[PDB]
């Protein structure tokens, strides 16, 4: 047998490796010592995740293992702080999650037709709304089960879990909250990043839940739909990067925000894309490469970002910090009003509910862009990246708006 | 037609992108923005270099251009300083240079079969020499023209040129300089520094010089060679475990030479060093199938055929200040620089035809690759010749032929 593509003798060698770096304590903490820690570690949790039984549930056990116990290696100390370091660096400093996610959004993008673009972003902005509706109302309503006030339920539990994530909802909703009511923003960044985190890892459960149910129930699921030389894989990567850079100097120093909502660079990036699609500057040849290139990413590389994934987004002491009976139960019932507000709102506009619920429910309750991975990679369905960008992106510039109303009320 | 393989309109609007973050001054200082600002700037001056007869010759000319012109960006102040930190961060912090030289090694090695492996490394080390010994002989000739005593061409011109470069050279030969003179670093390594950069040019130059005269006298050259079962399929898996093998033997080789063998005697291992004789040990070992092990090569062509350009963007960045080079570019060292090059050019020739080697290819593995800023510097040289599956020998010089220098150098200080 053979693991990640390597089989057995060969795996040892470089999980012996693994370990002489970890014992020895030596390792670069720069590109290179991370993937190879990464590789390595990925790979085994990926197998066992892949082949553990119960575990291992449809696709969405492979990374939903990497992930959980890359975490959990982080809090129980197992990682040096090199090794750390060293993930943090790729993940970070040098930014891999961007670029993982950028060379997705463009693959996705660029694979579609031009006349199919604009039917979807017209109905799907409503399934975001719906969404919100259906994750306020369960909100309110085990809140008040719980004796806890309407206010705080929107604006400790509801706000944040719909919010765009760490920097999109906790940076800019503790700021809304200082501006509004003048309280420290950490009494309300330090409660939101904890339960939004909660919620985050409920989203990731019941995005593999829905896949069983739609593979279960046909008539519900979509199967994955809402509605060449190197140099052509290189050109994607250009246009990946290129892309993202446009979109960047567009939300800083161009068009920062349309009106009251204030665009995050992705969420251009996604109209840029679109926008290169239809004008066709990008020959079917280069097209496909971008498409090639996001395979890559999607199939190889997957396992990899998982392992940063589960060390710097996913702080479990401070989850430990708020996992009283009360946030755990709170927070998950409002995912799943979540999961029926966007599915009842999608079936209506005429998408899949199953597909529905994940991009514009789901994707809205997670840890925003690090989130959709986690939830994508659980539901196999990778290829709705930029669905569930919009939703982390624009439907939580949406989450704002809306926040400054209830926070000002 | 296509500026790297992009149609002109679509080049156009990644051209203005580039343009928009620079004069908005809006630039994400790491891997996206540093690769997005990379590719379309080779993209451009890759083509250039190319273009013009005078500016390139073959396919030689490409890289050198987006190598120098970069520097000069650097130099004249052309790139903002966010612009130069992201490109420094890819490089640097990031490391890019190093992964890029894993891969390459690993793809060169793993195709190679086994029995021939031991066969090159023992006629190798004496060329490396014989490279050394005419890059003394010639330096002392030249040095003595220019009324400078001997000790000097050895300590401030020889020694530091043929040094491994920057880490491995002027970091450590002021070392000990300052072991055994006492003397200040900075006076050696300024100094030091400043003139192996401009032979590292001049390196770079006769790379392209002997490619020509290589290809003008076949006798002489080996056409990408320097000594004179079946893959059934490719899987992204197959060049991902590439990729896995590339970092992976990289850990290995430095947690070697960082806390197992630093140092097997007298002389200190690089852990690029240790990597090739892991990759080759992996090699022999057949743990990899030949479907991984064209993986490997596989990669390996992604990175010298797509990512080559880029590299140079940063290589044209970082490790090269023009600044320095400006402060030491007199007549003279410039000249005396310049024939150290072509002593070692002549002494690995020499030494490689006695050896069995082609002339062109060991003069600039055992020769060119010596007197070059090392790693940095075998991608400026190996890129000018086109002879970029070289990496391997190129790294055995400028790390194990740098740990030789070292010895040497103790020898020679210890002298004085
Ligand atoms: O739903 C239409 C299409 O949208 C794209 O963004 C996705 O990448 C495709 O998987 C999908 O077919
Ligand atoms: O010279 C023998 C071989 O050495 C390897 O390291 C190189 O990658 C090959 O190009 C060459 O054929």
């Amino acid at each position: 047998f053979k693991i990640f593509g390597m089989p057995l003798p060969l795996y040892a060698f470089a999980l012996i490796t693994l370990l002489l770096s970890h014992f020895y304590n030596a390792l670069p903490t720069d590109i290179v010592g991370g993937f190879a820690i990464m590789f390595i570690i990925g790979a085994i949790f990926g197998e066992i995740g892949k082949r553990l039984p119960i575990f291992n549930k449809y696709i969405g056990g492979a990374p939903v293992m990497i992930f959980l116990v890359a975490a959990y290696f982080v809090y129980a100390g197992i990682f040096t702080q090199k090794e750390i370091d060293a993930i943090s660096n790729v993940m970070d400093k040098s930014n891999f999650l961007n670029l993982f996610i950028a060379v997705l959004i463009t693959g996705a993008i660029l694979s579609v037709n031009r006349r199919l673009l604009l039917k979807s972003l017209l109905g799907y902005i409503p399934t975001i709304l719906m969404g919100i509706v259906g994750a306020s109302i369960f909100g309110i309503a085990i809140g008040l089960v719980f004796g806890i006030p309407v206010d705080r339920i929107m604006m400790l539990y509801v706000l944040p879990i719909m919010g765009g994530g760490n920097g999109a909802g906790a940076v800019p909703l503790s700021e809304i909250y200082h501006s509004v009511t003048g309280r420290s923003r950490e009494e309300y960044y330090s409660t939101a990043i904890a339960i939004l985190t909660i919620a985050n890892i409920f989203a990731i459960v019941f995005a593999a839940v829905l896949d069983i149910i739609g593979k279960k129930h046909t008539w519900l699921s979509g199967e994955g739909e809402l509605v060449i030389t190197h140099r052509e894989t290189a050109v994607g990567l250009v246009l990946s990067t290129t892309c993202f850079l446009l979109a960047y100097v567009v939300a800083k120093k161009i068009l920062p925000s349309i009106g009251g909502v204030a665009i995050h660079y992705f969420a251009w990036m996604v109209l840029i894309v679109a926008a290169l699609n239809a004008s066709g500057l990008c020959s079917p040849e280069i097209k496909a490469g971008a498409k090639r290139l996001s395979d890559f990413f999607s199939k190889q590389l997957l396992w990899v970002l998982m392992v940063g994934v589960g060390v710097c987004y996913t702080d479990l002491q401070e989850i430990i910090n708020a996992i009283t009976f009360a946030n755990v139960v709170i927070a998950a019932i409002i995912v799943i009003g979540a999961v029926l507000g966007a599915a009842i709102g999608g079936w209506l506009m005429g998408f899949f509910p199953i597909e529905s619920a994940i991009t514009a429910g789901l994707c809205m309750a997670n840890r925003g862009g690090s989130g959709d991975l986690e939830v994508l990679s659980a539901c196999n369905r990778m290829n709705l990246i930029s669905y569930a960008q919009i939703s982390s992106r624009l439907g939580g510039g949406i989450v704002l708006v809306i926040a400054s109303i209830v926070f000002g009320m």
